[PDB]
């Protein structure tokens, strides 16, 4: 989502 990375250091969703 962010840290964990999401997809692209975003959500995305």
């Amino acid at each position: 989502l962010l840290p964990i990375v999401g997809n692209l250091l975003k959500s995305l969703l």
